[PDB]
């Protein structure tokens, strides 16, 4: 039975920014927070998705009612990042792999709600609100709201202007108090705080993670897929940006900070007896200090992350080791 | 039983431009043409609406299946020219006054179909097509398609970009072969010819009237309302631009050309015996020649139009002389 103060700590730890602290505290004084996270069903999710999933885990630990939105219409509206025929296959792939990630990090699925955008975003009342919103949002504001999220092409399409407006309306139709996403969503979040009240709807609390550098190319591609075999995880980890003593733009350290510490509350560095043997850290700042002092070597850091990451991936790889899930993976991502 | 050639003449006479003559003739060789005309339910219709209604009459004379669309959602999308609360009152006013105009010029209403946009434009299949269209139409093309139709404001709204796309989709959902409107619709019509095939839908024939100068200020406001009393019709007609011998930008002559000649097939100029007495014209070009020669005086032309216009308005004014229609007129246009 966590106190409102303990819930607030669980909910907001590791975030880059909280908008709406006043209302957030008002809610936690009385009841559970209702929050959602959305993802457009576009490319294959990679290990970076453990970063938002670790905050989802925190939200459930705090007692929140959590909704996960598979934003299939949004994937279509974002420059057809998922063509319309493949959408429902993409939703199935996303649902299976996101549930597998949550099961792997021990998140109880029975208190989560999963919904796909097209379950309600084609309804008459929602569509009427899209038109009501379109009558107050300028073309200027919808273009700028999506600048960091929607793909920016030479001749922008009308769909790209619709995208942020629907993401705002989703807060009302999912009946939430708050929306969580990475800080790349910030301009959509502030757009929603401005325009939802123009429709008679309350502004929501917005919770924003930092954009965490990947476990590969410095801060694009070459990422680690959730279904990569151990040997491919090992190979990709060797090439990760991880300079000795350099605690910035370090995707290996960032994964520890945002995924492994919240999961386990500790992190063990594997190290030879010659250099002091293993050491258990209870706080990220202590590990960071040792890495800056160069008494945690990059190779030992990578070794330690490799062991923990393969533990997270093992049940996922097992789950997708089914004839039906192998066919789904290939069918959702053909050529 | 008019021939295909006689139907084509009735359908296309007095038009400024026909797009799709090849397909138009292919259809008339086999069956009746399916056509619609739409109007956004915004301001009170004035006597200029007799110009499109006279072409509707021609279409029915040619045997066409005609739909009249009361585009209520479009009125809302066009800079809220009709706010959402007043829309259904505006639709009722438009339906009553348009049916009255057609009855006045002797158009049989029983073979016309009347539909309001929100009967189908909020449906799931239509909304899906709006999103499919938005994924191919650029912001650039939708802005330019509506440049002469949608109000151009300093900070354009998203609704204004949606407007031409929905007008294009209306051609498919109303299941027509052709759309009729004034030539101010041309950029929406060519937009529809370009983009409907991107959705797997056929291009439509487009029929365009000329933009006829009003019976008032030269070629805005001061117009004659369909419910104006005889005395107000008389007063407004006195101030109409009608210079002797000047057959251009002459709203009085244009009304004769586009409304009175199609209705009656003749036009009688009322003139004193001293100047030759009355004369009946069987063709507009003969009247124009006499006006250019200054043997039809502006006052006599206005007198002759006044008599005919009050005949067209009399049954409309009688129809709206009901307690329920008086309340409707005031409720749809308050303050
Ligand atoms: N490296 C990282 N570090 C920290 N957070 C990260 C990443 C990362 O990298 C990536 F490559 F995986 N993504 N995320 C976060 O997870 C989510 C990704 O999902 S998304 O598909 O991008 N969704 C969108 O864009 C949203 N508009 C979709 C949407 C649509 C309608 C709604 O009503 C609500 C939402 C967003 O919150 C992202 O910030
Ligand atoms: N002086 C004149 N001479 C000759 N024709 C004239 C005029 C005139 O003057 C005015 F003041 F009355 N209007 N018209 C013509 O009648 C119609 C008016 O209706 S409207 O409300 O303007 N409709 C729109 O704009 C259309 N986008 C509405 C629409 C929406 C969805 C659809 O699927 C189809 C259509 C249009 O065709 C106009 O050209």
């Amino acid at each position: 039975a966590p106190s409102p103060e303990e819930k607030l700590h669980l909910i907001t730890r590791n975030l880059q920014e909280v908008l709406g602290e006043e209302k957030l505290k008002e809610i936690l004084k009385e009841r559970e927070l209702k929050i959602y996270w959305g993802t457009a069903t576009t490319g294959k999710p990679h290990v970076a998705y453990f970063v938002p999933m670790s905050k989802i885990a925190d939200f459930l630990k705090a007692g929140c009612e959590v909704t996960i939105l598979f934003a299939d219409l949004h994937a279509y509206l974002d420059n057809m990042k998922a063509p319309w025929e493949l959408l429902e296959l993409r939703v199935s792939y996303y649902e299976n792999v996101i549930k597998a990630m949550l099961e792997s990090i021990g998140v109880p699925l029975e208190k989560l709600k999963f919904i796909k955008g097209t379950d309600y975003q084609l309804s008459k009342e929602y569509t009427l609100d899209v038109y009501r919103l379109s009558s107050v949002v300028t073309q200027h504001d919808s273009k700028k709201a999506g600048a960091e999220v929607v793909k920016q092409v030479e001749h922008p399409l009308l769909s790209g202007l619709l995208y942020p407006g629907l993401q705002a309306l989703d807060e009302e139709y999912l009946k939430v108090d708050a929306q969580f996403g990475g800080i790349d969503q910030r301009k959509i979040f502030t757009f929603a705080e401005k325009y939802l009240p123009a429709l008679g709807y309350s502004k929501r609390v917005h919770l924003m993670n930092p954009m965490v550098p990947g476990l590969t190319g410095s801060k694009e591609e070459s990422k680690i897929d959730l279904l990569d075999r151990k040997e491919d995880v090992k190979k990709k980890l060797k090439k990760a940006f991880c300079e000795p003593g350099n605690v910035e733009n370090n995707g290996v350290l960032s994964f520890i900070k945002h995924v492994l510490f919240p999961l386990k509350s500790e992190f063990v560095i594997l190290r030879d007896e010659k250099w002091g043997g293993n050491k258990t850290y209870t706080a990220y700042v202590d590990l960071e200090k040792d890495f800056a002092a160069e008494v945690v070597h990059p190779g030992d850091l990578k070794n330690s992350v490799e062991v923990a990451l393969n533990k997270l991936l093992d049940p996922i790889r097992e789950k997708f080791n089914t004839p039906a899930l192998k066919k789904l993976a290939s069918a959702a991502y053909p050529d």
